[PDB]
Parts: C-alpha cells; structure tokens; sequence
C-alpha cells in the first residue's frame, strides 16, 4: 500500500518549499493570542488560503465565546473538510493560537507552537491538490478534513480549565451534529492526527497510543524510505524522528477532548520539547528549514499512501 517510487519522488516534487515558507508560515508569525486582531487577522489568512484551492473544500467557523481568566474571550476554530458528503477523513490538526505572555518582553510567536503545524497542512492541501480533487470528484469513500484550533494554549496557566478551549468546543459540538453514518460527526474521525511543535532541529517522536501504532510505523517506515532514497537533509543517519518504544511523556494537547470520545488518535508531537518551548525565541531564526522540508515529505507520502493519492 506504499507508494511505487515513482509515484513518490513525483509527490516529494511537488511540494514547493518556498511557497510553504513564505505563502503559508510568514504570514503565521504574528502575535495571535485569542480575541486579539493578529488572531482574528490569521483567521481570516486560514479561511481564505484555504477556499483558494482549487479543489473546493468546505470551509466553516466554529466561533464561540467562553469564559476565560481574562473574562469573556471570543474564540473560533477553522474546520475545512475537502469533501462535507463523504461517510469519514482522516483529521489532521493543529492549534492557531499564541500563547499569552505579559507585557514587556519580545512578543511570543509560537513558530514551532504552532506556525509550522499550520503552514505544513497548507502546503500539504495544496501540494496534493490536484490528487485531492480528483478523489472528491470519484466520491472517494474517506476525505480529509483539516482543523486549525483556537486557544488550545492557557490564557494565565495550564488546567483542565484554562487549556484547550478550542477543541473542547469542537469536540462538544461535533457530538451534537448528525453524520451519515455517523451517527455524529465525531464518528466520521476515522483517524485525528494532531501536529505539534514541529521545525526544531533534532525533534523526537513516540507512539502516544498503542491503537495507532500501525500509523506510527507507516510514518517511520516512510523516515527510512526517504533517507535511503536520498531524499532528507542534514538527516545523516537512517532513523532520526520517529522512535521506537516507551514515550518520553505523554502531553496534554487538543486530541484529548476526541480521545475521550473515543476517536482513534496519533500524536505527533516532539518530545522533548523544542529547546525554545515557550520562551520569547521560539521565532523563525531559530526553526531548522531542513527539518521542516524533511517533516513535510514525509507527511506528504504518509497522507498520499492514506488516501490512495
Ligand atoms: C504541559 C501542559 C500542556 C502542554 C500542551 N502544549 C503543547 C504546545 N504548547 C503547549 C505542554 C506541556
Ligand atoms: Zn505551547
């Protein structure tokens, strides 16, 4: 079910690192804590880059206002889903927020947490937007759905309540929404793929959840494939990411609010965390580009053998 190597190394060719550095992530680099103008601003970025691409996928809000430390804050998730009549997807998200900080450092832009996230599910959908479309044309049985979640950070610190508001929401009213066959919307998850601070150099992986573990091997198994296929950079040895056994540690993060209900989860997530981790340096200076083209390739080969692209 693994790509022919020609069909791979057209896939890898049709990613354009420029356009995910300069279309997709610069953009991202601003200061976007929930209900702020640099929040709504990427927002709207989101929203519209992804009605421009040409496959024509199904772009909705999910706004909301929640209590917060901070009082009322406004807050709205980003759900596009390429094809809204199709039974199931595969679900990758990502969070879209900042973190807050206090007044009086350099501003926090989170570009590991979690511009890079963002910008590579945008490359991904427009890479393989061609392919993506052909397959909604042909009523493909399973589409992809891409969530970019506000607030999962905490706006004053981190607890079951002051975490997360985004994709508790979501979770929350997915439940309540028919799906054919459903019987919710939260049933049409084949399989939430959540990516988290991602363009360190030298990030780790574990599998979070023995249920996905077969993901897990898919994705270092495509690690493997393209450092012997000469495809990564400043990769010098075979298996970097993707590591086998015990997690460092488990994170809480947006999956939990669809684990809990039961949807399939894969976590893909560095641990331990970026050098940077939430510290005003988390900034485009300090990403690895490298990494972040290498995390893209195998991404897009990962999402091309999954949906039969
Ligand atoms: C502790 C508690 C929660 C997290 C979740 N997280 C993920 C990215 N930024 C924050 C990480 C460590
Ligand atoms: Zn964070």
């Amino acid at each position: 079910g693994s790509l022919p190597e020609a069909r791979l190394r057209r896939v890898v060719g049709q990613l354009d690192p420029q356009r995910l550095w300069s279309t997709y992530l610069r953009p991202l680099l601003v200061v976007r804590t929930p209900g702020s103008p640099g929040n709504l601003q990427v927002r709207k970025f989101l929203e519209a880059t992804l009605r421009s691409l040409t496959a024509g996928w199904h772009v909705e809000l999910d706004p909301f206002t929640a209590s917060t430390p901070l009082g009322p804050v406004d807050f709205g998730n980003v759900v596009a889903t390429l094809d809204p009549r199709a039974a199931r997807h595969l679900t990758l998200a990502c969070h879209y927020d900042s973190k807050l900080f206090p007044p009086g450092s350099t501003p926090f832009v989170g570009a590991t947490d979690s511009a890079v996230p963002c910008a590579l599910l945008l490359e991904l959908a427009q890479a393989l937007d061609l392919e993506l479309s052909r397959a909604k044309k042909q009523a493909a049985p399973v589409t992809l759905q891409l969530l970019f979640l506000d607030g999962e950070e905490a706006l004053k610190e981190w607890g079951p309540k002051d975490s997360l508001y985004g994709s508790r929401h979501l979770a929350q009213l997915m439940e309540s929404i028919p799906h054919s066959p459903g019987p919710t919307r939260i049933q049409a998850i084949e399989l939430f793929m959540l990516l988290d601070l991602l363009g360190a150099p030298n990030p780790t992986f574990y599998s979070h959840f023995p249920r996905t573990v077969r993901w897990f091997h898919r994705l270092r198994s495509i690690e493997k494939r393209l450092h012997r296929l000469n495809l990564l950079q400043s990769h010098p040895q075979e298996v970097m990411y993707f590591q086998p056994g015990e997690p460092f540690g488990s994170v809480e993060d947006d999956h939990i609010p669809f684990l809990r209900r039961g949807v399939p989860v894969l976590h893909l997530i560095s641990t331990p965390f970026p050098a940077v981790w939430h510290t005003p340096a988390d900034t485009e200076v300090n990403l690895h580009p490298p990494t972040v083209h290498n995390l893209c390739r195998i991404l897009a080969v990962f999402l091309a053998e999954y949906l039969g692209l």
